[PDB]
């Protein structure tokens, strides 16, 4: 095992994702924007194993690991390909747009180990792929739900399936010696608050303390998967800066959460886990696929500096935050923009920026009454209603875009926004 699988290697370029990118660029009138989409098609996105069919459907997990070898020989350097292990029973328990095919009360935990994990680790140990670095991101939006959403019965039912299921997946993956294991730990707009933060460091510690190799079973964590939270709020650098006689962490957008951006958040988690037993070799990944926040949307443009308005912390922070979402929990089909491009070791503690959620794939269907044949449990969630209000705080619009298909399907109108709003902007 290396300490950074992303150093000294190039990123796998999933051709099935780029097919959707290029075939839309072929359909895009504007010549400048179409050139940008062709450039976006060259970057490294992750490969989501989101159902048991995904192991075999199309080129399959095999064909991706095979295609990765084609790109390793072709380039001379090694290739790091990013797989997302995403099919726990009772999946996405606190929402409805990504409910999985396995569920606990239908012998789901047993099906998870037997039909999904086992065949994956089988393919992953074929010695033909020992020359790749295989990063495996373990079940986004799983353990975080057990910290803030156990009052919800769907998660409460699934705690053991999550722990036993995540432990089983990581134990059987540590045997493959070129797979690097990253546990998802959500984002700062979820676990930033003090008791949410502290509750996650306590839950995650025992989850891995019970793994086969203990604190050595994982290589780090990943944050901001499939979300829009920025790398850095540059014009709100200090959450304790007193404006109008109040610290600006008290603004209604943050509600006393001290972690405004994912860089402050991820590094805080890394120091916390280190001081509780984890080796200093752990590193955090940050999904930067849709957190650039360039362009203009939601009635605002990207700030070029702190706002002249010192009247309130609310007027100050709202005018200084790169994140323009009406409410920080607005997680669905947001009109953001592509963020930092995938790059290795951008700063101490961060292993690499990655694109885990592929730009262009939807977060959820935007109207009720539609069934996806391939994901029969994905449903309409009010957070994606383009005319609705957030179900976490009713006072704010969801901000979700309309005409969105079920989560995972290609969203051509959000992709155009994500490209136009990219920061750093797409250079053709
Ligand atoms: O085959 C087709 C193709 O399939 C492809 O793959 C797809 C795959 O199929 C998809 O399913 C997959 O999807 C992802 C979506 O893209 C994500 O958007 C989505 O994840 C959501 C999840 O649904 C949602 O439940 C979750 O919610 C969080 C939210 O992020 C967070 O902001 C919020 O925070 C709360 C917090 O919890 C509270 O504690 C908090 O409290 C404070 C309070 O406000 C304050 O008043 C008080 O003072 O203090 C309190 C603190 O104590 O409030 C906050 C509210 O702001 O909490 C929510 C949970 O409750 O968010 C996630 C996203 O972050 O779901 C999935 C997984 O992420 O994507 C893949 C790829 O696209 C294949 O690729 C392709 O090949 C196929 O063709
Ligand atoms: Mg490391
Ligand atoms: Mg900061």
């Amino acid at each position: 095992m290396l300490d950074n699988p992303f150093i000294g290697a190039i990123g796998y370029v999933n051709p099935d994702w780029a097919t959707n990118v290029i075939s839309q660029a072929n359909q895009t009138a504007d010549p400048t924007l179409a050139a940008q989409m062709r450039k976006v098609a060259t970057y490294s996105t992750a490969v989501w194993l989101d159902r048991i069919a995904a192991i075999t459907a199309g080129r399959g997990l095999r064909g991706h690991l095979d295609e990765a070898l084609r790109q390793m020989q072709q380039a001379g350097q090694p290739v790091v390909i990013t797989l997302v292990i995403y099919d726990l029973p009772n999946r996405d328990c606190s929402a409805a747009a990504s409910n999985g095919e396995l569920l606990v009360a239908q012998n789901g935990l047993a099906r998870y180990k037997a039909e999904f994990i086992d065949p994956i680790v089988a393919i992953l140990s074929d010695p033909r792929y020992a020359g790749l670095r295989i990063v495996t991101i373990i079940e986004p939006a799983s353990l975080p739900n057990l910290v803030t959403n156990l009052s919800i019965p769907a998660c409460a039912e699934a705690q053991n399936a999550y722990i036993e299921g995540i432990r089983y997946a990581v134990n059987r993956l540590r045997t493959i010696p070129n797979v690097y294991i990253y546990l998802d730990i959500a984002h700062s707009g979820w676990l930033g608050w003090d008791n949410n933060f502290n509750g996650a460091v306590n839950l995650y510690t025992q989850v891995v303390q019970g793994m086969d190799q203990g604190f050595n079973s994982i290589d780090g964590f990943i944050t901001n998967v499939a979300n829009y939270t920025p790398l850095e709020e540059p014009y709100l650098p200090d959450p304790n800066l007193t404006i109008a006689g109040q610290p600006v962490r008290s603004a209604s957008f943050y509600e006393w959460n001290p972690y405004f951006d994912e860089l402050d958040y991820a590094l805080a988690l890394r120091n916390a886990f280190i001081g509780r037993g984890f080796p200093s070799t752990i590193g955090m990944l940050i999904d930067t696929s849709r957190n650039g926040w360039g362009g203009c949307s939601y009635g605002r443009c990207r700030p070029t500096g702190p706002s002249s308005d010192t009247s309130s912390v609310n007027a100050y922070v709202d005018g200084s935050r790169v994140d323009r979402r009406y409410h920080r929990g607005n997680w669905c089909n947001q009109a953001g923009g592509i963020g930092e491009r995938p790059q290795a070791a951008p700063r101490s503690g961060i292993d690499a920026y990655v694109w885990v959620k592929p730009p262009g794939e939807s977060d959820g269907v935007s109207q009720p009454g539609i069934v996806d044949p391939d994901d029969p449990n994905k449903k309409f969630d009010p957070m994606c209603d383009p005319n609705g209000q957030s179900r976490y705080n009713s006072a704010y619009p969801t901000g979700a875009l309309p005409n969105a298909p079920h989560a995972g399907r290609w969203f051509p109108q959000q992709f155009e926004i994500l490209v136009r709003n990219a920061y750093p902007p797409i250079q053709p």
